[PDB]
């Protein structure tokens, strides 16, 4: 039922809030965009680099257009959604914006609990539990508050941000249940681990500390139990799609955008690789006119950033019965007819940008500087008493239960700003 | 007549576009704020500070934050104007989130267009064509194209980004005349300087080269005439007003947050200066508990922010025919209850912040980074045959008339990312 996935509905909240009682100009999926622009994590993504360093890169950015790609693609499911179900406008009042917000909103903080250095960040964190100085705490946590930490996940780190209760400010950002919901893209735990090869299993979404919390907002949407077992699993609210496709879209085209205005890429394979995505629609001769190389690059990406959209909202809305229900297996672009057009973008980018050596420095770099920086805060945590450890707290972590203490440790070195985490490690060993 | 003032044209043009025709997932207004958010200079913004170097104060994000502003206020303004003249919904098509974005658009340019260094920028530039190399230029050039360069304004050089035709682009990112209208608070020329102590008049904000392209908004928005000499100046789009409330608001209200997170502002000044503007909405309990410093003062910028949006709104209202008249002399926040608290603000701002030893050594700074750039490229523009020339040549202006080489020059130094004008500073010396 979409007026259930169309919640409202804020954590702690005693009452319902309809549709229809709403002040337009204080909507409250509108105000969850507001809250995360304005939030400290996400202006925290000012000073957050992507893989590429160039200053003119930062995650900021590409949160941004992600969720311009996000506002558009629910904006035009939106408006043939309430063409399908009228209904929804009618009686609920709904209107086709409202998705839109809900879709931007989600998009914005999608990398938001992302640690620095990419998946090498993520990697490296596990890697300290699994086989480093963290292996210690295994047999004192269940196997799936250990598996949050091994396999530690960015995409699970941001919905903790979002939501995290601290003094004075419960419940995080407080946005409404609907964003939430198109924010869960692997709706389940990190137990059992991909238990199939649906596109919803290859990772999870959320940490134990939080389980609470997404059961609250799971049935809350009504989304579709995947799990009738102690390992609780979810089918993706249908927005959750949306999300998903405007963040593949951006890292394939825009990737290669800034492969080539970087140098990685040669401008000469521009052409080739985006000629099917833009073929109808390239004015060639204004193509041939325009001087710089940033000015073609971007006329392209906006060509097929255009076609990949339009093609996805007929994509969502071909298969809206079988997202609806639970059964759609992929993402939407797996079904795109650019498919191997996609993949060869995809495989151009991994070899030319990701296995750059200036990238693969930076993560072999981040490896030491996160391994560094979880030494320090977890022997501080095991022994708070000597002189050095009550420093390092003062340091790193100013003003509960050891997995509580141990998950807020990851996700406060993952959110650390870049010019932070490398500053306090040079401290910490003397630079 | 606000049928006219919500213009839909793009510069070029042929045929009317009518709000009733529109798409409303392709809305022009809404596709404004998605062409700047992609554009060059919009991005460049993540490489460039404001006053203070702290890597996590951007211009981009204060110009988010203005946008997020400008359309609150815009909806809010939008829906009330819509209660006032029925007609424009029932019988034109419009609709109040238009207002909003047709004000944050306009808001989230507002910025694009100013150099580096702040004022300091602006006032290096214009120094030089006084005083400097450029006083040789004052004799081939009209008295309106010679202020343009010993008054350079930020303000102007927006409306030329904005709107700069190029080979393979003409009419830079074409954005609907009802937000070029809203974008221009100094509807004037360079000349005459300050006519009277109207805000309208305190600065200008069209160089010459962009007068044609002011003139085709000028009449289709309907704007009225306030010179009828070959000296043009026009009573400003009602939405600039609220475009600069936005920005009024947050430069006070946020550099205030930046300077005590930074520092520079003792904390125990926060609630007093404040207290007036968050009084009856503070939960003081909440205040109390919440542990960071950075925590208290968002919380409390978000109360003085919605305070002074609310009261814009109501101003905004009550002078909304002197406004539709040309007749209102002043801004929405000149008329606030909170002007004293504010001149409270802006000054303490002005001494911890403005006045602080790093923000005057930068400033310093930035006069010979600013002044060097426009010596080397004017020196190159003059003797565009020997060897050293022609490196200056491809090194800052790779791939027309005195005064377009001239404007020319000043926009591209004026739209360099910090990083890159330091760069190229430090090579023309040699560092
Ligand atoms: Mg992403
Ligand atoms: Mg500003």
């Amino acid at each position: 039922n979409w007026e259930h996935l169309l919640s409202l509905k804020r954590q702690g909240d005693t009452a319902k809030r309809l549709r229809i009682e709403q002040d337009d100009t204080r909507l409250g999926f509108e105000v969850d965009y507001d809250r995360i622009i304005f939030s400290a994590p996400f202006r925290s993504l000012q000073d957050k680099t992507q893989v590429i360093t160039d200053f003119v890169h930062t995650r900021l950015t590409h949160s941004l257009e992600v969720s311009v790609v996000g506002r558009s693609l629910g904006r035009m499911v939106g408006k043939k959604l309430l063409e399908k179900y009228p209904h929804l406008e009618q009686v609920y009042g709904y209107k086709f914006n409202d998705f839109g917000a809900i879709v931007a909103a989600a998009a914005l903080a999608h990398d938001i609990g992302n640690p620095p250095f990419g998946h090498s960040g993520e990697k490296a964190i596990g890697e300290f539990f699994k086989n480093g100085y963290g292996k210690r705490y295994k047999d004192s946590l269940t196997a799936k508050e250990y598996q949050d930490l091994i396999k530690f996940e960015g995409n699970a780190n941001g919905f903790k941000v979002l939501s995290q209760s601290k003094p004075g400010a419960q419940g995080g950002l407080r946005l409404s249940y609907a964003t939430l919901g198109a924010f869960m893209k692997y709706p389940k735990e990190s137990l059992p681990h991909k238990p199939s090869d649906h596109i919803a299993d290859k990772k999870y979404g959320f940490f134990q500390s939080e389980r609470a919390l997404f059961e609250d907002v799971a049935q809350e949407l009504g989304l579709l139990k995947r799990s009738t077992t102690d390992d609780v699993s979810w089918s993706r609210h249908p927005l959750a799609y949306l999300v998903e496709a405007a963040d593949d879209i951006c890292y394939t085209i825009i990737d290669f955008e800034d492969g080539i205005n970087l140098g990685l890429i040669p401008e000469e394979y521009a052409l080739e690789y985006m000629v099917k995505l833009v073929g109808q629609t390239i004015d060639r001769n204004k193509y041939n006119a325009l001087q710089e190389t940033s000015d073609r690059v971007s006329y392209l990406r906006a060509l097929a950033i255009g076609t990949l959209i339009n093609e996805s909202v007929d994509t969502f809305m071909k298969y809206e019965e079988e997202i609806l229900a639970g059964t759609f297996d992929q993402s939407l672009i797996d079904k795109s007819n650019y498919q191997a057009q996609i993949t060869d973008i995809i495989n151009l980018s991994i070899e030319r940008i990701y296995n750059s050596r200036e990238v693969i420095e930076k993560e072999i770099a981040g490896y030491e500087i996160l391994s560094t920086l979880l030494e320090a805060r977890c022997r501080a945590l095991d022994n708070n008493d000597t002189h050095y450890n009550q420093l390092i707290q003062q340091l790193l972590a100013p003003n509960k239960s050891l997995y509580e203490n141990l998950i807020q440790i990851c996700a406060e070195v993952s959110t650390m700003t870049d010019g932070k985490a490398l500053r306090n490690y040079k401290k910490i060993k003397g630079l």
